[PDB]
């Protein structure tokens, strides 16, 4: 029985402490796993963290590899431009004085025919763009090509259309006005294509084409012309102009309607026509014409002083053709039959359409007469039936059209030809263009652009590059004591 009662005393100091180092274990257990759980999630977290590092360090270094490319563009045109500076700067400043010279040797000419009255430098280079394109808006019709065609062909202007001519001041518009010849944008039209060996009233010595529109007064079309390859303004390059053309609401024509063909080549102008079949006493057509340039970078061209010809200003016993409602200055050229007189640029004191009728020096068309055939792009006294007007800022804005004579003064005021009445009735049609081939002889022309101090680009800024951090190490296992043996009787 001692023995018993002493191995019971053993037995529950065993079980107690057995109990003991169980629970101690659990707990260490318990703590364990807590520090596995938390090196897991610090883990988790490293690695996407890593992998996120890894993909911005990525973005970042192709980001910079971009920059790069381009800086490596940009910093070639820098260095290149630097060294071509001088050069150019020189070329303009030569030019620059030469002109101040040409200049001041033509201000002992400035009375002598042909000779603009204020001499001036034409810093406007723009009469020949054969290779433009035209794109056209209007709140008007569009016409089809074909319905131009078969108007041609048709009524007034068929005779010289049989002879493979289309004659533009001959075309009767009565046959564009119906539904049927609209089309549903703009289409050229012209010696060109199937008619490229035709001739045309527009110019004989080139093939023109034209988009054509059906417009109502106070209506009008904008001609934006793109692609131009030989002008300049202060030799910088002229890439687009955008021009408003709106038929003039006070023109007088008979009707409602009128025809505006205009050319591809911006330099070429306008054809404008409300011509019926029939000649109209009283009567004018008028188009208002809105116009900037703009450079390369689209952006519009401030004129200081440019000079904008105005030419081809006929004037014949029963009709006048002219330019008013400008923007600008008008500049008279000496000895032309052109001048101002109540806001109006034209022929103010004589015709200019045959030598001796009316006070006119020179016939307009070339005939047995010296100097005849002043009315032509190159005839050397075209400047005859021409005038300039200088201009600045880069909105501008001049109204051309041909009015019947006694609409501008009493039949009391006029020149008389002998045989000819003054109230004959006119077509109320007109083709004119405005442009820089100034008409004047000897004008000083710029050429050569002024640089501008080439700009140096920036290197792109380095790239900020993260590491990735080391993963974190699994927690050891606890090291659990051992548990004790049980007593034995
Ligand atoms: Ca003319």
């Amino acid at each position: 029985a001692a023995n018993e009662a002493d191995y019971q005393a053993k037995l529950t100091a065993y079980q107690t402490e057995l109990a003991r180092v169980q629970k101690a274990n659990a707990d260490a257990k318990a703590a364990y796993e807590a520090a596995v759980a938390a090196n897991n999630a610090a883990n988790a977290a490293l690695t996407a963290e890593n992998t996120a590092i890894k993909k911005r360090n990525a973005d970042a270094k192709a980001d910079y590899e971009a920059k790069l490319a381009k800086y490596q563009a940009d910093l070639a045109k820098y260095q290149k431009d630097l060294a071509d500076y001088p050069v150019k700067l020189k070329a303009y400043e030569d030019e620059q004085t030469s002109i101040k010279a040409a200049l001041a040797e033509l201000e002992k000419h400035k009375n002598e025919d042909g000779n603009l009255t204020e001499p001036s430098a034409q810093n406007l280079v723009y009469d020949l763009e054969p290779n433009a394109n035209l794109s056209l808006t209007t709140d008007g019709k569009f016409l089809k090509a074909s319905a131009v065609d078969d108007a041609f062909s048709k009524s007034t202007s068929k005779a010289k259309y049989d002879q493979k001519i289309l004659q533009l001041d001959d075309l009767d518009i009565t046959n564009l006005e119906q539904s049927n010849d609209v089309a549903s944008s703009m289409e050229l039209y012209g010696n060109f294509g199937d008619k490229a060996g035709w001739s045309t009233t527009v110019s004989n010595n080139s093939q023109v084409k034209w988009g054509s529109v059906l417009l109502e007064r106070g209506q009008s079309a904008t001609a934006t012309y793109t692609n131009l390859q030989n002008s300049y303004y202060n030799g910088k390059k002229i890439s687009k102009i955008v021009y408003k053309y709106t038929v003039d609401p006070k023109s007088k024509f008979q009707g409602q309607k009128v025809w505006l063909g205009i050319f591809t080549d911006p330099t070429l102008g306008v054809f404008a026509s409300a011509y019926t079949g029939q000649v109209e006493k009283n009567t004018s057509i008028f188009i208002k014409n809105e116009f900037t340039f703009y450079d390369e970078d689209g952006k519009p061209i401030n004129f200081d002083n440019a000079l904008l010809s105005v030419a081809s200003l006929n004037r014949e016993h029963n009709s006048i053709e002219m330019a008013k409602d400008y923007s600008g200055k008008f500049v008279k050229i000496s000895g032309s039959s052109i001048g101002e007189k109540n806001g109006m640029i034209y022929a103010t004191d004589t015709l200019n359409f045959k030598q001796g009728e009316g006070g006119s020096r020179w016939t307009m068309y070339k005939n047995s007469q010296a100097g005849s055939g002043w009315d032509s792009s190159d005839a050397p006294n075209s400047w005859y039936g021409a005038g300039a007007i200088k201009m600045s800022g880069p909105n501008n804005y001049v109204t051309v059209g041909a009015t019947s004579a006694t609409n501008v003064m009493p039949v009391s005021d006029m020149p008389v030809v002998p045989g000819k009445d003054n109230t004959d009735g006119k077509k109320p049609n007109i083709w004119y263009s405005l442009n820089g081939k100034i008409r004047a002889v000897n004008v000083p022309k710029v050429t050569k652009e002024k640089p501008t101090p080439p700009v140096k680009p920036t290197a792109p800024t380095k790239p900020t590059y993260e590491t990735e951090k080391p993963l974190k190490p699994a927690p050891v296992a606890p090291n659990y004591e051992k548990e004790p043996t049980p007593p034995t009787r």
